[PDB]
């Protein structure tokens, strides 16, 4: 039933022009029978020139199928040795082994789901012809080619599987199947798996009751602590986890293998619906918190509390050391900041450049971190950290640029190429130089030192450029648009993954000008350059500057899924 | 991945015992071989014992394969009659078509469903010696398969496809005028039982729902704590959602316990609303419910009168009754609308199951129609103030005891239809004890007001009936409806023989809530129809009713139930 939709979604998206076209066929002979009009041999020759498309694509398969058949004893001889190599030197070395083992025995199971469909798509696009055409010849085709080809006549697939199998229980796992099938299973990969009810429900009531206390918290408010400030970062938080989300479900519909991108492990995937589900959470916490600040409905206890429980609960939700609430992908996420905030010291691998980057777009919780604990060490001059700026704030607001910088100088000292982790290196102290001349000129713009009007025309100076340059690299590095490979997509690459166009004409338009608004709402944040409408200016903004980051990841992945821009990958 | 799991969810229940014992099997091996110790012979033994079971089951499946071959060609022979009949004899023509088209439909789903049960019991046969060789590490059990299994006559007989074929033919051929997609679209079996999952956008538009009733029901309740009767208004709505949602529980619990709702409520198998649909409804009609009552809490515009809140609302939901477009689930809402007419005319109609399972779903919610009643008199008179909450009359009586003449006309139609008097009489006088009781309690209501000097005779009357009509319908229910305390029972005491449900505490502290939600739902009725409480009455009743509903939702679980297992309503030949 709806074969074509089955395959599309069960087709293995790196594989997708290897694959049979089965819509291609259904379109031949819709069209066929439409043109029908003499009829006898018009009929001939269609049915001619069907079997020689069945025959080239039989041909394509076949080859396909040996060359991978070919890898996979090779990649089977490698590890084989490895392990025998292993076992002479007699356990981080057998972990890796054991992962390397089971990453080939998933491409195992995708050979040989590759031709189980095959065969079911010819004995399928078969019995539609047959079916459209009242002749049985499909069916003698069938038998006489595609019953005997190699591809669906090869079981040295399924010796390999088993052979992988005994030598992870005996050697591995100590003789126990067990253990082995544990890892080693493969189950239902890519959108084939649909998420459970349980999970849906609960992003759905989550959804529903986030969309309610927000509703609630508006007209509360149409009708001693800045609550703006404090719950900002949440607020932003909760929109990228939420933009994250669709991210996710984007790349999953888009066949963007965002899983081996990221180094995922592909047995166990946290789907975009898990995302949402943790998204309406932290928001309903965050709503019930400003709902409470703004009501106290508990008179006894302060209102500070409310802000602080908040973010501590979900700082002792992303650090619980117990296996509940996604443990795996939690523990993930921790090791991934340990290796960014100590970027210098560890490779740069996509997820951290990636993580850093999601980072320098939500520099405003930082900065609002920063704002809290200076109000709660001065306020508790009216407004003090407020009206005057120093250092440690230019700092903070740098931290996330400094740590792409450094990522990008240790992949330079790695790779030793110059052009691009110089040329992104630039392009992220251009921050730190726009950020100190902001602060330079706020800090003299109180005391006038006859040199203000210098350092706003350089702070001027270096926001067009650091606005230029990070505009440059987005359209053309990360996003790899304006290739000159593009024979009809005008303005960008050769491949694009997504339906439309218009996303990509929009998608620039936006990063444009958004790139700009953030560029100032960086400016206004890090200094009192609009001390007045400086808060709201930047409160509108941060959104803007998440949504950016979010079509920007989606971008990005694209490229790398295409090409290997970031060079991650062999 | 687990065979065990996919069995039990794939089983037809009704042939839930003639499907191989795939958990039986796998006991039994985890047993011998937990008991391993001489032990060569211990094995030959545990497998002579465990292949002579393997033998009684494959008689088993393969004598009932052929029972039902020989009633489908049975049934093939019949169909293929009565079309040539009809097409010989060529407005009543079209509706006999129509039923020879269903007819065929329902023959190629039992083919269908004879076929599954082939390949699900070849499936368990292999999967299970396959798991015992392994554990014997021995390859004999494969041997033993491919000797019996494999050529066992419920396995080398394609009958069954043959059958399918014709029926395709027929159907394409002298019911379709040649339209083989039309055929195929009526014919072809989808997934079964929890076999199909909902689809995931309606599990988030259930959940969606479900958060927010709960946020505006937080709400509602913090805006009560800190010129119309709000409670006696909403109750109909309350007590509509809830019913809805625990009538989509009962239809979640019907599919986890394999009762065939679907088969006891004549309804269309190929397509059906499950649990999820309904309570994707009872939350939006939820959702408007706490929307209308907030605004009259509220009543955020001043030009618009708060009494226009409730009755849109209301209104609202007759418009999603009757909507003439095929929009949201019109298929189900025509189903209920044609089942509704056919109850409120039940003398005019057949009873099947439908009609009197909707019948008594009706007599559990008399509230509404008691409410409706009032809301009609508040509005004759009240716009003495409260002179429709004050005194009783005998259109208030009439209007309680609606449900329960519609229970009693269908059961006299039953008894004269079927002629058999006692099941029918038994329960038509168990119905005629509320409309004494109603009767009563009306009479002494109106006694109270003058000194007729007869108003303690008739309150002891509408005593002694309320008991009799107490202990009529418990009576009815634990005996006549729910199939309890039989004689049958050799384990499950004061229960059936079978027993479909996991837990017996289920069906105990079910006995125990119909029995106290019996006399409490005497008790309310007893309360709205007339005066009796004149000042704590409505809190009684508002209280009661959602305790009625959960009644009739335990009611129905145990009723199907019992439906299931035996032909208690005899709605089936
Ligand atoms: C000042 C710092 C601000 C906080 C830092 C910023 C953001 C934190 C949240 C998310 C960033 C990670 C996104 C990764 C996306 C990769 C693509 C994908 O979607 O793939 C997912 C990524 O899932 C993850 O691993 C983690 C996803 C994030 C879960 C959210 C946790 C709570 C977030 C709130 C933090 C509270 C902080 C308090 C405030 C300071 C694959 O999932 P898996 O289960 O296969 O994971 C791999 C597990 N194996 C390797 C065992 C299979
Ligand atoms: C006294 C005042 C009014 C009292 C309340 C009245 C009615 C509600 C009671 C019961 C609803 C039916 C429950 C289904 C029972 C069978 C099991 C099953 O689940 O069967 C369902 C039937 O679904 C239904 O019928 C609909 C479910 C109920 C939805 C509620 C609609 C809105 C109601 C508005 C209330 C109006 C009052 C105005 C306010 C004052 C299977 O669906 P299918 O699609 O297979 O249907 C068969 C369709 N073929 C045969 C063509 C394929
Ligand atoms: O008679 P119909 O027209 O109602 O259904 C036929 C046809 O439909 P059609 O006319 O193209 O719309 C097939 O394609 P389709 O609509 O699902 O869709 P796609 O074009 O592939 O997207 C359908 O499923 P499938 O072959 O594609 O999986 C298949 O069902 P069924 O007997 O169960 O086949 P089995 O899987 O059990 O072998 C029937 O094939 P025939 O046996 O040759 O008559
Ligand atoms: O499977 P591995 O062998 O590659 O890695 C496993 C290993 O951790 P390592 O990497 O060596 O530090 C286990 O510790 P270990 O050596 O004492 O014992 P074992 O011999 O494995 O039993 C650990 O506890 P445990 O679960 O097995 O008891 C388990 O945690 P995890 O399932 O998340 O947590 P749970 O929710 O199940 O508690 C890891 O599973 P993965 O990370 O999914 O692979
Ligand atoms: O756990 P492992 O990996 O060491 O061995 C598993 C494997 O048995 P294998 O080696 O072929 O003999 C599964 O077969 P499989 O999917 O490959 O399929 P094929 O039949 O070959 O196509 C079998 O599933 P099942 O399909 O028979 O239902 C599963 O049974 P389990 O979950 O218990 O479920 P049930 O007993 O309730 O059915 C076994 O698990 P365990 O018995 O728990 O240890
Ligand atoms: O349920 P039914 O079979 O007893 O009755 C069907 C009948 O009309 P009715 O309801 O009896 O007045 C169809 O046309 P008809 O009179 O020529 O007679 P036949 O039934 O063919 O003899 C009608 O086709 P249409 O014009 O809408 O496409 C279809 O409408 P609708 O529910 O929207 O269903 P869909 O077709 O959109 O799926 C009805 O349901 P179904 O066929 O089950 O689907
Ligand atoms: C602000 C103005 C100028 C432009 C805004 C354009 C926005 C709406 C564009 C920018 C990038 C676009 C996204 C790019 C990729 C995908 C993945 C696809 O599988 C679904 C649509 C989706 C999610 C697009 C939705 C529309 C989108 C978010
Ligand atoms: C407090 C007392 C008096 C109420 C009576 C006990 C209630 C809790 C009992 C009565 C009947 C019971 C139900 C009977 C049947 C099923 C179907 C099963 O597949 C899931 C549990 C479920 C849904 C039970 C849940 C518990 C239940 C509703």
């Amino acid at each position: 039933m709806k074969f074509a939709e089955h395959l599309s979604a069960h087709i293995t998206p790196e594989w997708r022009k290897q694959y049979i076209q089965y819509e291609a066929f259904k379109d031949m002979l819709y069209s066929a029978q439409d043109q029908a009009p003499t009829v006898k041999r018009y009929f001939a020759k269609f049915e001619e020139k069907f079997f020689q498309t069945c025959e080239k694509e039989l041909a394509k398969i076949n080859t396909f199928y040996s060359e991978k058949l070919a890898e996979a004893q090779r990649r089977f001889a490698t590890l084989q040795n490895e392990l025998q190599s292993s076992l002479d030197a007699q356990h981080r070395n057998i972990k890796d082994l054991k992962l390397a083992f089971s990453e080939f025995y998933l491409s195992l199971i995708l050979l040989q789901n590759y031709q189980n469909l095959n065969f079911t798509g010819f004995r399928k696009i078969l019995k539609k012809h047959d079916k459209i055409l009242e002749t049985s010849r499909g069916a003698d085709w069938r038998v006489a080619h595609v019953e005997v080809a190699p591809f669906y006549t090869c079981k040295k697939i399924n010796q390999l599987i088993s052979e992988t199998e005994a030598v992870v229980t005996n050697e591995l796992e100590d003789g126990d199947r067990q253990k082995a099938m544990k890892r080693l299973r493969v189950p239902p990969l890519g959108a084939a798996q649909p998420a459970p009810a349980w999970t849906t429900f609960r992003v759905g009531l989550f959804c529903g009751i986030f969309i309610v206390l927000n509703i609630t918290l508006v007209l509360a408010a149409v009708f001693i602590w800045p609550l703006i400030r404090i719950y900002r970062g949440g607020f932003l938080l909760i929109e990228f986890l939420f933009l994250l989300g669709i991210n996710t479900y984007g790349w999953r519909q888009a066949g963007v293998n965002h899983v081996l991108i990221f180094e995922l492990n592909p047995r166990s995937n946290l789907s975009h619906q898990h995302l949402f589900e943790i998204a309406g959470f932290l928001g309903i916490l965050w709503c019930l918190s400003l709902l409470a600040c703004f009501f106290a409905p508990i008179s006894v206890i302060p209102t500070y509390v409310y802000p602080l429980a908040l973010y501590g609960f979900m700082v002792f939700f992303l650090i619980n050391p117990t296996k509940t609430f996604y443990y795996k992908s939690r523990f993930w996420l921790l090791k991934l900041l340990f290796r960014v905030f100590t970027a210098p010291f560890h490779k740069v691998g996509f997820a951290d450049f990636w993580l850093a980057d999601q980072l320098n777009s939500l520099s405003v919780i930082l900065m609002d971190l920063e704002y809290m604990i200076c109000f709660y060490s001065l306020e508790l001059e009216s407004g003090i950290c407020h009206k005057y700026t120093y250092g440690v704030r230019a700092i903070v607001q740098c931290i996330p640029a400094w740590l792409r910088f450094i990522q990008c100088l240790r992949r330079y000292r790695d790779t030793k190429r110059a052009f691009p982790h110089l040329v992104n290196a630039g392009k992220y102290s251009t921050t730190f130089f726009m950020v100190t001349f902001a602060a330079l000129y706020s800090t003299h713009k109180e005391r006038g030192h006859s040199d203000t009007m210098v350092f706003f025309y350089l702070w001027i100076v270096f926001y067009i450029i650091s606005s230029c340059y990070t505009l440059i690299w987005d359209l053309k590095m990360d996003w790899g648009l304006f290739d000159k490979n593009a024979g009809e997509n005008t303005f960008l690459r050769e491949e694009i993954v997504y339906p439309q166009k218009a996303y990509y004409y929009c998608a620039i338009i936006e990063d444009v000008i958004l790139r700009f608004a953030w560029t100032i709402q960086i400016s206004i944040t890090s200094t009192t350059l609009l001390p007045h409408s400086g808060d709201i200016i930047a409160t509108v903004f941060a959104p803007l500057e998440v949504f950016r980051r979010f079509v920007w990841n989606f971008f990005r992945l694209e490229n790398e899924h295409l090409n290997n821009c970031g060079e991650f990958r062999a």
